[PDB]
């Protein structure tokens, strides 16, 4: 529905799920993460050099947080405005992502980690709806920093 408020209010739920546990959700992201692509540990410091994901790491619960909530205010966003605006916030993390060696190619990585991980949340609440929400606020927030991220370069 490139979103309809019934698409908007389901992103807005299951975020408030998922920010009810950050220490549990936050966890089975990045053990998503390595699912997908093991070689992505070394792109974050706090991975780099451990065994396991770490389960009470603060800078890996800041982190995930983060992520999940611009995705959940870009759904908001595209609902209301009909767009995903650029901002300061935006452009800093196109710089931010060049640095760190984020890549275009990176982003389906993310995109995969965050639908199971929303899907996992919400456990029989999960809807078709639901996962078509969270994709179009990912692809169209994706479309906005990948521009940044060429911009920073
Ligand atoms: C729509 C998708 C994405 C969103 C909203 C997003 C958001 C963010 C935010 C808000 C930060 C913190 C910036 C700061 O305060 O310095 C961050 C940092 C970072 N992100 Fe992204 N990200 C996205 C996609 C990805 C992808 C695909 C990857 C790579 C697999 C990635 C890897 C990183 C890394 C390595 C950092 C630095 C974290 C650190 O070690 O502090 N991000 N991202």
């Amino acid at each position: 529905g490139a979103l309809t408020e019934s698409q908007a209010a389901l992103v807005k739920s299951s975020w408030e799920e998922f920010n009810a546990n950050i220490p549990k959700h936050t966890h089975r992201f990045f053990i998503l993460v390595l699912e997908i692509a093991p070689a992505a540990k070394d792109l974050f410091s706090f991975l780099k050099g451990t065994s396991e994901v770490p389960q009470n790491n603060p800078e890996l619960q800041a982190h995930a947080g983060k992520v999940f909530k611009l995705v959940y205010e870009a759904a908001i966003q595209l609902e209301v405005t009909g767009v995903v605006v650029t901002d300061a916030t935006l452009k800093n993390l196109g710089s931010v992502h060049v640095s760190k060696g984020v890549a275009d190619a990176h982003f389906p990585v993310v995109k995969e980690a965050i639908l199971k991980t929303i899907k996992e949340v919400v456990g029989a609440k999960w809807s078709e709806e639901l996962n078509s929400a969270w994709t179009i606020a990912y692809d169209e927030l994706a479309i906005v920093i990948k521009k940044e991220m060429d911009d920073a370069a």
